């Protein structure tokens, strides 16, 4: 039941403490360093939402996903998540609608108010 450990045992690494995203490392990462804001980063990344049904993936487009951290290109939970991340990384995040697609969802996949499971593995990252 793949979301179990995050939604009981996820840290809550939000400012606001408000438990509005929660990590799980599952595949430790290599170095010290974590990727930040203005870098440009490397995932492969897939959703579920709270039905269990996937959403997206970056393996359906067969190439990784490239944004840049911190500039607001994805989710919110996604420019935190990713900020804590060593390269090699694999974790789990749980985002709660205010840290996603919110009371408006994303048409047609999300839902009003959804609470959103991402695996994410950063492959890469490059200075800003």
């Amino acid at each position: 039941s793949p979301t179990a450990t995050v939604a009981e045992q996820g840290e809550d690494i939000t400012s606001k403490k408000d438990r509005g995203v929660l990590k799980i490392v599952k595949r430790v990462g290599n170095g010290e360093e974590t990727p930040m804001i203005g870098d440009k980063v490397y995932v492969h990344y897939k959703g579920k939402l709270s039905n269990g049904k996937k959403f997206d993936s970056s393996h359906d487009r067969n190439e990784p996903f490239v944004f840049s951290l911190g500039k607001g290109q994805v989710i919110k939970a996604w420019d935190i998540g990713v900020a804590t991340m060593k390269k090699g990384e694999i974790c789990h995040l749980l985002c709660k609608p205010e840290y996603a697609y919110g009371s408006a969802g994303s048409l047609p996949k999300i839902p009003s108010n959804a609470t959103l499971f991402f695996e994410i593995e950063l492959l890469d990252f490059k200075g800003e």
